[PDB]
């Protein structure tokens, strides 16, 4: 159930808190309108994961799931945050590689289904059936990690040094911590209940702050997001 | 609960719909792109209002949440009008004063927060908690109308005296009225009871055709929107 | 109820599904930057698809909702996917096309009210009311094969024969088909009971495979998206 992670949902909602309000106390006096966009984009990434952080904490984001043989407890406010989340740490990416709009869609695309997959796959009720959604959303996802280090790191390749290095960084730093994802799940209460809601709760919120403030101020406090 | 308000709510319908109407039949003969652009945003606006008007009407997008230690009604289809309405008419405001992609993108951010937060506070069983939520929401309006009436206005100051002033009028109708939901909200059902379910729902009416119908009076009637 | 269905939802279910194989298997050598939108665009429906139809084999998509005097089974699935579904071809079109931002604005909005609306329509309990909302999600449909038939075969006219006899093609094929659906749903179990689930089923398969591994054939394998 719901109750003893309530200290990592708290920190969790401080950090990201922290996390926006840093950010917004940096990008005040930015002129340049490319800059600009990488701010509002990276900004926006904790702002919302601060109000779905909240709502677990405060038991809002949190349902509760039969299957197997039992009421399991679901924190659905994650898909709510990763729905629009995901998309735009994608969108850095792809402003900083400048991609086509083409596999910008496909990228946005691909993230939408697997978090709607993902979703899906918490909120079914015939345990066998999670997996199969499990399945589909990591496909989407390897996918999308696929296009991140294959084909924007080419398009990398033809910006400025600063921008081609801080690419690399933040390519490694999403391929290895999306990746993670999955696992938790997996391994998770909305799986196999091999790990406990406590200690999972702990695994996402390292995941969350390091995927969003650590991206953001490897991003933020580098030149690579000027022209 | 909801019956008495059923005539603010009719009326609401048939405004917006009345005013969907007048907006379509007056772009009928518009060749200009840009002009284009505003009718298109500015009609949606009501329209959409309509059918949610509609909903509440009609008795769908009204539900049963329990708070305080009662049952209270809750017309949460507002909030499925405002998540995409809300958005448009920044839309305008932006086109209008040739905003930067980036502050656009932190707008409408904003915006979705402001909504979805207001969306989770009406729902939310924990008398105490709703407030917090409330809170956040208008923190958010807060940022969205001082963007709006500082930085949007420097931008209209480039543009012709037409496009200046029509900004002018339709930026102090919105902050203005944008400013009475969360008094409206905390004061009414969603909030400390103090006005009946009735009168709120009349307020919310006037809100509502004001800040469409007649922004989008102000603006498809001046030369504003033409290039 | 739903069980005997089951077969066309599992062949949709596979239609979908090999057809976005084929279409991913297909766009991968692609180099022209519009070609790339197409196939984007195009590829992303059948996934969307796949995953609903999916959802739908397996029993999440369905609900059940009382009205007229009983418990009907009504497949809410077929909403989420037709969302972000239609606008995708709408997309498609208006790009052979070239469109107006302003039409496709006006487009895509006049599309999510027209489901929006059909899914509100699909939940709502009194019986009478749910043609209220088709006919209301109807007049939002003729709106929209109303530009596509008469406004965009215009803008059609300019392009080269290629360009513009493809789209003579995707344009017959989605007036026709589109106009179909309202017809089964009124017919159907979400409106006059007169055509079993059975067969309502296997009339929506044809209709949804026909108006995206279709459509999308007939484009993909053109020239038409080349610039
Ligand atoms: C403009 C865009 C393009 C915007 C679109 C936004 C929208 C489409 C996003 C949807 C995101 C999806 C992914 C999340 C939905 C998940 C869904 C499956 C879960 C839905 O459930 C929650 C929902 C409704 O809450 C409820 O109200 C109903 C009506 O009154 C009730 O009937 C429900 O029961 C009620 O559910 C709550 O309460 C349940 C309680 O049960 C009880 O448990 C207690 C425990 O102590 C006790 O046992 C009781 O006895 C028992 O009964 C509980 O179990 C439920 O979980 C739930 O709490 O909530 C709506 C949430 C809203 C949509 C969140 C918004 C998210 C944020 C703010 C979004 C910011 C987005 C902007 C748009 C991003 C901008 C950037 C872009 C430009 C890229
Ligand atoms: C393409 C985009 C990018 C589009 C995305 C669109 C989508 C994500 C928008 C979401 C918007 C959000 C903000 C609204 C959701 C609020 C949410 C918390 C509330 C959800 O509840 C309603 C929901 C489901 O209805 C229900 O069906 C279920 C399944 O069958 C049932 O299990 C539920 O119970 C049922 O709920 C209804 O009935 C309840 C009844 O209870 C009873 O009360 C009666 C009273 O007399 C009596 O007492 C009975 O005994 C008792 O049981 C009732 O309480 C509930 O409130 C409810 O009526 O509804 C889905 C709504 C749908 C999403 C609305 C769409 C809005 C419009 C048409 C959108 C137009 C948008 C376009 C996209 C804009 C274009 C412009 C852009 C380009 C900028
Ligand atoms: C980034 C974007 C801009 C993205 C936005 C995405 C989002 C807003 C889309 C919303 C789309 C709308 C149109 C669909 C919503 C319809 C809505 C009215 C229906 C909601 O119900 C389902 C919902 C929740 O499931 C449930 O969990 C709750 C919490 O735990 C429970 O309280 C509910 O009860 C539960 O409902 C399920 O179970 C019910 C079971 O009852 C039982 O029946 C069995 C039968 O054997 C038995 O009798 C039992 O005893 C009895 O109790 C069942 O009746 C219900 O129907 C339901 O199964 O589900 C959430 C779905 C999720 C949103 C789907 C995602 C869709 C796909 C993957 C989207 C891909 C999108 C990308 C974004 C597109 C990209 C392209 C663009 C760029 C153009
Ligand atoms: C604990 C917290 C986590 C909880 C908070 C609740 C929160 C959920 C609600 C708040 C909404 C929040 C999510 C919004 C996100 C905003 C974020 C995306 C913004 C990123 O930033 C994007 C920029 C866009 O810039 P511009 O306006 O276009 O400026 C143009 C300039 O004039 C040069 O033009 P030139 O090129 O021609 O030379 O935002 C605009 C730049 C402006 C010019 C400067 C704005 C300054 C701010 C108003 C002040 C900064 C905030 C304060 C330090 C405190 C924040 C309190 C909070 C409650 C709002
Ligand atoms: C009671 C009611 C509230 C209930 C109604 C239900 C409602 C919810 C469902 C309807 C959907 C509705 C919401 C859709 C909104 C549409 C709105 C945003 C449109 C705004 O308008 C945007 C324009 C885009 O213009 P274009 O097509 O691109 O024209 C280009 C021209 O050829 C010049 O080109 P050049 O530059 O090269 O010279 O719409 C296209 C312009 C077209 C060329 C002209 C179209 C005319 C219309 C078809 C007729 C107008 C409507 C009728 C008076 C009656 C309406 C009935 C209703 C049931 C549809
Ligand atoms: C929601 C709140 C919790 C969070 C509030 C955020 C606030 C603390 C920070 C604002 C920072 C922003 C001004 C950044 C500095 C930019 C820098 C260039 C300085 C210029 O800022 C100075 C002026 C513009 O100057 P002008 O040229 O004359 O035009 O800003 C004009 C500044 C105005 C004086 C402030 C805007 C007015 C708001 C309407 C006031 C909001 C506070 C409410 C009183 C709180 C009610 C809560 C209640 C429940 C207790
Ligand atoms: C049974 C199934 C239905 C179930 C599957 C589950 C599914 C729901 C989850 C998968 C997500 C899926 C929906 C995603 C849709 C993607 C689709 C929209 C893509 C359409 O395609 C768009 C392109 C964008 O192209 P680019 O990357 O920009 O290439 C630029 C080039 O370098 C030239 O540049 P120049 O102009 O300068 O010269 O995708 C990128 C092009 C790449 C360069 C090439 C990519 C190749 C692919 C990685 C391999 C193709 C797929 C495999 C055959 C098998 C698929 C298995 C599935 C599980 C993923
Ligand atoms: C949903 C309804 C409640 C609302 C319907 C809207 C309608 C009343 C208004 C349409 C206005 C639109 C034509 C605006 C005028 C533009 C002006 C330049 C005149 C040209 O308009 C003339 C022609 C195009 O001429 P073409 O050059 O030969 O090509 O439009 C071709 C016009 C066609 C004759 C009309 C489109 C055909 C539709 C398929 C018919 C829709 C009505 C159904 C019969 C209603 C069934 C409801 C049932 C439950 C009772
Ligand atoms: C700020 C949040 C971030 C960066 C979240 C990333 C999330 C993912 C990559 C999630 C992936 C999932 C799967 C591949 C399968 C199972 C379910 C998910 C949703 C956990
Ligand atoms: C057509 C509708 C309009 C212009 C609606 C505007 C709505 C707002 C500015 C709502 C703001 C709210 C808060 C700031 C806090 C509490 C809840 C809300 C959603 C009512
Ligand atoms: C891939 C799916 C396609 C092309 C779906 C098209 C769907 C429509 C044109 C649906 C229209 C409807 C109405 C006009 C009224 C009643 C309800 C709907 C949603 C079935």
């Amino acid at each position: 159930t719901g109750r003893p992670e309530w200290i990592w949902l708290a920190l969790g909602t401080a950090l990201m808190g922290l996390g926006t309000l840093y950010f917004l106390v940096k990008g005040m006096g930015v002129s340049d309108p490319d800059a600009k966009k990488f701010y509002a984009i990276t900004t926006l990434v904790p702002a919302i994961a601060f109000t779905m952080y909240l709502s677990m904490l405060l038991g809002y984001g949190l349902t509760m799931v039969p299957f197997g043989g039992e009421q399991n407890p679901i924190y659905w406010a994650r898909y709510a945050d990763w729905l629009f989340t995901t998309p735009l740490l994608l969108l850095d990416l792809a402003l900083l590689v400048d991609a086509d709009q083409g596999t910008i869609l496909a990228l946005v695309g691909a993230d939408g289904i697997m978090i709607g997959t993902g979703l899906v796959g918490a909120l079914t009720k015939v345990y066998s059936y999670r997996f199969v959604w499990w399945a589909i959303s990591t496909a989407a996802m390897l996918y999308i990690l696929y296009v991140l280090f294959f084909g924007f790191t080419s398009k990398a390749e033809s910006m400025r040094p600063e921008v081609a290095s801080t690419f690399k960084v933040l390519r490694n730093v999403t391929v290895v911590l999306w990746s993670a994802y999955p696992v938790v799940w997996l391994i998770g209460s909305e799986g196999a209940g091999i790990v406990p809601l406590n200690i999972e709760t702990l695994l996402f919120m390292v995941l969350d702050v390091s995927a969003k403030v650590g991206f953001g101020l490897i991003l933020l406090r580098s030149r690579a997001i000027f022209g």
